[PDB]
């Protein structure tokens, strides 16, 4: 590559590895966004939640993508697993398995920060820093945040609960 | 002082120690406001609610401050001490003890009316009664209120109630 | 906490020890601000300048409140120390006094920093970076023009020098 | 009087009596500012300064024979005493006998507002609190401010510092 410099093989490699852990979480996301909308189901607000997540995750990889482009770094594509469910249950099961899924890719972020580091490749550090890092923790606060509101509201009248924090706390 | 006229040096010190009756208030409603921003926690309004007192007893102290100084009186600052508690509980534990605050600050308050009253200090009396007597009158029912809906809210499906007077009565 | 990821205790229990700084911080501004406005001191440009400065303190300990949020920490407050003087003497004086405040601040903040590196932590190293250091950096550097100022107009004519910089210098 | 209700002949006496202060007051001023527009003295700040302070008192008197006739007491003028000095040396010495006059009348406003409270009269003392005990308070502060400012200036170049505190503090 005429333009590769200070770019270990190492970090391209996993950053092709990220790319497909991106695509598979946009994945996810149309499923969860797509089920949410299914009319045995009809939460419009958490079908709008999902949805925009799988958007959101697209931007991710897009933008590793274009890094990749500009380190000189060269993308490899695999095959992107289905996501982990095709029912999502309710509410709470379903906003549990995002947090899961964020709480991977949080990891997969800081491991090639990591990574990075060890490389000496500040440029790397300091775009995960700016495009992901912190977007990942305001993220994981919401998801936090809602887990914390449909378990006030679930238990007993649980079916009504659903209904008010998809009426009352998203937007459709 | 060149401008001293009619201020008693009881007055000054009694201001002087409301002066950090409203800056301990304050601290309170910054450990309440950010008790209810945590993702335990999760009630975005009700954090918002009390975030909006600490800002105004801020005024309230700057007010006194400013006042002391146009007076020719002397500032002389204590330690803030920390909160009372680093748990608030549910809104109504965290209401309640905001009510209790509040009317310690407005006995506070009276107290100093009955003192500048009592040195003939008409001008300390007419700055209570414009900047803080009526400010703490309408608070106080303001928190009645709320304690009164909460409670219509309260009892067996009391998480439920939390949710729906934070999203229905608390401005986010 | 169902939020927490990569942060150490000990990160969460400095980060409520930086907040009791800024809060101490903030409270010594407040009194350097009154001091200035007093009518036997009576520098109108000087006390805006410390007035400023005790909201940008306020701004750090709630953007690092927010920030504990945000990362599952827990805050914890403890007593405010009273500021260390309670006269501030003349405009060089009070300068020099702030600006220690700002090397200590400064430094609090480095080994922060230091510690977050140390736990590799970057989320927490990528908020200081950007929400602080070059703060801190721009507010020392200004410190040190004004003391430069202050001190060419110093010795013999030095009531003259303090209203000049106050008048040309400070804004209103 | 068909309209006069809880208002004392001493009151009613009182007001008069205030009325000829404030219009003394006025007459003062009138002449402090017409004396720094000599050619010989030569500052139009201090001389605008004075000026705005005779119209000032020239509100204060009015609003009184207003209350007066609102009252239904009856005003009664005596002779207007000439200004106690006919040259009023340099802008400190003006300053201090300024700031003599208010506090002369801020002793008169507050005796009256003992009489009109020992008259058990609220709506007098609530006609004082609200249109000139805090006026004079905030108007003493601020010649306090300037003496300040002035004796900063004084001594050895006192004509230098003359100039600039009419040139950087007063608005011409
Ligand atoms: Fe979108
Ligand atoms: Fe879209
Ligand atoms: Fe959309
Ligand atoms: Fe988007
Ligand atoms: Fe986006
Ligand atoms: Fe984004
Ligand atoms: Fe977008
Ligand atoms: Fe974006
Ligand atoms: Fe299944
Ligand atoms: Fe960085
Ligand atoms: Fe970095
Ligand atoms: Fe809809
Ligand atoms: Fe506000
Ligand atoms: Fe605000
Ligand atoms: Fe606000
Ligand atoms: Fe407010
Ligand atoms: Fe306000
Ligand atoms: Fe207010
Ligand atoms: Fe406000
Ligand atoms: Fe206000
Ligand atoms: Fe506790
Ligand atoms: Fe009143
Ligand atoms: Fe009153
Ligand atoms: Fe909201
Ligand atoms: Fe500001
Ligand atoms: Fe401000
Ligand atoms: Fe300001
Ligand atoms: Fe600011
Ligand atoms: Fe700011
Ligand atoms: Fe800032
Ligand atoms: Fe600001
Ligand atoms: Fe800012
Ligand atoms: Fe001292
Ligand atoms: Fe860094
Ligand atoms: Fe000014
Ligand atoms: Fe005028
Ligand atoms: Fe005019
Ligand atoms: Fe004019
Ligand atoms: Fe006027
Ligand atoms: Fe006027
Ligand atoms: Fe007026
Ligand atoms: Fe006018
Ligand atoms: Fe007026
Ligand atoms: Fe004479
Ligand atoms: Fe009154
Ligand atoms: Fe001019
Ligand atoms: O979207
Ligand atoms: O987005
Ligand atoms: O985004
Ligand atoms: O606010
Ligand atoms: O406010
Ligand atoms: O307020
Ligand atoms: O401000
Ligand atoms: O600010
Ligand atoms: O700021
Ligand atoms: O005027
Ligand atoms: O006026
Ligand atoms: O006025």
């Amino acid at each position: 590559s005429q333009i590769r410099q200070n770019y270990s093989t190492d970090v391209e490699a996993a950053v092709n590895s990220l790319v497909n852990l991106y695509l598979q979480a946009s994945y996810t996301y149309l499923s969860l966004g797509f089920y949410f909308d299914r009319d045995d189901v009809a939460l419009e607000g958490v079908s709008h939640f999902f949805r925009e997540l799988a958007e959101e995750k697209r931007e991710g990889y897009e933008r590793l993508l274009k890094m990749q482009n500009q380190r000189g770094g060269r993308a490899l594509f695999q095959d992107i697993k289905k996501p982990a469910e095709d029912e999502w249950g309710k509410t709470p099961d379903a906003m549990k398995a995002a947090m899961a899924l964020e709480k991977k890719l949080n990891q997969a972020l800081l491991d090639l920060h990591a990574l990075g580091s060890a490389r000496t490749d500040p440029h790397l550090c300091d775009f995960l820093e700016t495009h992901f890092l912190d977007e990942e923790v305001k993220l994981i606060k919401k998801m936090g945040d809602h887990l914390t509101n449909l378990h006030r509201l679930g238990g007993p009248e649980a079916g009504l609960g659903e209904y008010l924090f998809e009426r009352l706390t998203l937007k459709h």
